């Protein structure tokens, strides 16, 4: 693996997004995945829709909960591998309310044909970021909550319970650190940001990484 990532700067990630009060963070997780891994393929980058699977995915618990794995099952097992665009199935759950799947005529903004599990090891984890994008994570959040800036060194580790999305690392920084979109809009971390320890596996991130595949 190369010492630094960061797929801001290759035009895989687009701006921080809110999940509101709602507990959809698994969504916004699964569809900033294939965001990322739809623009590394090649196409243009194109806000996808979490509403989609807050709504639509029946094996998940919309605002209630959910998992990355399960999401991405239910793409491909349940609605022929086709993610809608943001603009054609906007997210209205900011305020916890669940409207029933409307799904008729959407606009697909990406098609992905299966997905992935990586290994619990950080390093194998750097490697396939490195050549593949941006990736699906579970953490334990109990430290995120007080998190204004930084790089984190001492996360709680003990559950995990929120899907984030991994987006670089620089192993040349002391200490080395992993780059994490959250889904908690731009005004908390570092402009949606957090920055946790490289190799010590903080918040238990290691633990349920995952990645759609496209094509
Ligand atoms: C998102 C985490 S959140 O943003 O921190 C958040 C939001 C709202 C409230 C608290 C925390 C959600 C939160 C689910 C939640 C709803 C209502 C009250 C409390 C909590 N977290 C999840 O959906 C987690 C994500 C996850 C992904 C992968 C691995 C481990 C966890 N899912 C979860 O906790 N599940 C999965 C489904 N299930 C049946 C119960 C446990």
């Amino acid at each position: 693996a190369p010492a630094a990532v960061d797929w801001r700067e290759k035009g895989a990630v687009t701006p921080v997004k809110d999940q509101g009060q709602c507990g959809s963070c698994w969504a916004f997780s699964t569809i900033g995945n294939i965001e990322g891994q739809w623009q590394v393929a090649g196409n243009p980058l194109v806000s996808l829709s979490e509403q989609m699977l807050v709504s639509c995915d029946t094996i998940d618990f919309g605002c209630g909960g959910g998992l990355m794995d399960n999401a991405f099952n239910w793409i491909v097992n349940s609605n022929g591998g086709n993610v809608f665009t943001e603009a054609s199935y906007p997210y209205v759950s900011g305020n916890g309310e669940q409207p029933q799947c409307q799904m008729n005529g959407h606009e697909i903004g990406a098609a992905i044909t299966d997905h992935v599990d990586l290994p619990q090891d950080e390093d194998a984890i750097a490697a396939y970021l490195a050549e593949n994008g941006p990736l699906a994570i579970a953490v334990d959040a109990t430290s995120f909550m007080d998190y204004n800036g930084g790089i984190l060194t001492s996360c709680t580790s003990e559950q995990l319970d929120h899907g984030v999305l991994l987006v670089g690392y620089n192993d040349a920084s002391n200490p080395p650190y992993w780059i994490i979109k959250n889904s908690w809009s731009n005004m908390w971390g570092e402009d949606g940001y957090i920055r946790i320890e490289k190799g010590t596996n903080q918040c238990l991130m290691n633990q349920a990484v995952s990645s759609a595949v496209v094509g």
